[PDB]
């Protein structure tokens, strides 16, 4: 069995910014979700080999996880906040697409997404 390469976290030719919205997405949004008791399945790419999910990457063609997002934020990968917000939403959507309602992992995603939405609701105006 085989995992795909992980999502890109480094691309020197991609133009970058460090903005107050992106700083909020690291210091508030990612940090809030990362410390949560349900974060652990989301803190790195899905290891479909060790988890015995051989169809995971047959179904999920845009993988995303908070380990990737953390690296992207810490390494200033993004131009704008929307790119990072999209990564979070991709991560939640993947979980809901792959799994069944009420599965433990879906409940975990829902708890993280509730906090994501609460924090994103107060994304600061760009300075
Ligand atoms: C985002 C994780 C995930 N998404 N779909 C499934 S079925 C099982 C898991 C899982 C549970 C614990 C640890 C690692 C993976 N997942």
């Amino acid at each position: 069995s085989m995992n795909p390469p992980p999502p890109e976290t480094s691309n020197p030719n991609k133009p970058k910014r460090q903005t107050n919205q992106l700083q909020y997405l690291l210091r508030v949004v990612l940090k809030t979700l990362w410390k949560h008791q349900f974060a652990w399945p989301f803190q790195q790419p899905v290891d479909a080999v060790k988890l015995n999910l051989p169809d995971y990457y047959k179904i999920i063609k845009t993988p995303m996880d908070m380990g990737t997002i953390k690296k992207r934020l810490e390494n200033n990968y993004y131009w704008n906040a929307q790119e990072c917000i999209q990564d979070f939403n991709t991560m939640f959507t993947n979980c809901y697409i792959y799994n069944k309602p009420g599965d433990d992992i879906v409940l975990m995603a829902e708890a993280l997404e509730k906090l994501f939405l609460q924090k994103i609701n107060e994304l600061p105006t760009e300075e």
